[PDB]
């Protein structure tokens, strides 16, 4: 197919099933770094390439939601649209944030320690895991933590400065808007 999305601008689209081998490895790839697989056995999993003028961008969809991606890590990450289908209970952790540092994660801003006001779930560095607006709970960014979840309780009460979790993905980057337009 094809699709226009904002900042991307025109994408070509070529989709495919993942292969039996493929979901597989996907299943493999996952566990080791979240709570449990948030899909079913049961749901259609698919492989979408979309091209578009400054690259190329795929993106794993689950019963048409595009919910996952590979980062130059290696790793496997979820999309906020994988969140807002699946929650965030299957990821090790949530950091909740205040209104300044969701507005800033929603920039592209990193989280720093005195954004944090709440540490859910058990993680270490170097776990992904989310950072949601604790107002309503709305998932801004998707990262890695850069200190363990014990610690960061401590450090955000003492309000201490550094940075609590490096983002990956967050509301409005390029990835965003082309996920949401495959999401339409």
């Amino acid at each position: 197919h094809m699709l226009w999305a904002r900042l991307v601008g025109l994408a070509r689209l070529e989709a495919r099933a993942l292969s039996k081998k493929e979901r597989r490895s996907l299943l493999e790839r996952l566990k080791p770094y979240y709570t449990r697989i948030p899909f079913s056995e049961k749901a259609d999993l698919r492989l979408v390439k979309a091209r578009t003028d400054s690259g190329e961008y795929e993106i794993i969809t689950v019963d048409g939601v595009p919910c996952l991606f590979e980062w130059s890590d290696g790793r496997i990450y979820p999309t906020l649209q994988c969140l807002k289908a699946f929650g965030v209970d299957w990821l090790k952790g949530v950091v909740l944030v205040d209104k300044g540092a969701a507005i800033a994660l929603a920039k592209g801003a990193h989280l720093m320690i005195p954004g944090v006001v709440g540490v859910e779930g058990s993680f270490t560095r170097g776990d992904v895991v989310a950072a949601l607006y604790h107002e309503t709970r709305t998932p801004v960014m998707v990262g890695v933590a850069e200190v363990d979840s014990s610690a960061l309780e401590k450090l955000y009460r003492e309000k201490a400065r550094g940075r609590a979790v490096r983002r990956v993905h967050r509301l409005g980057d390029a990835l965003w808007e082309l996920a949401q337009e495959v999401g339409k």
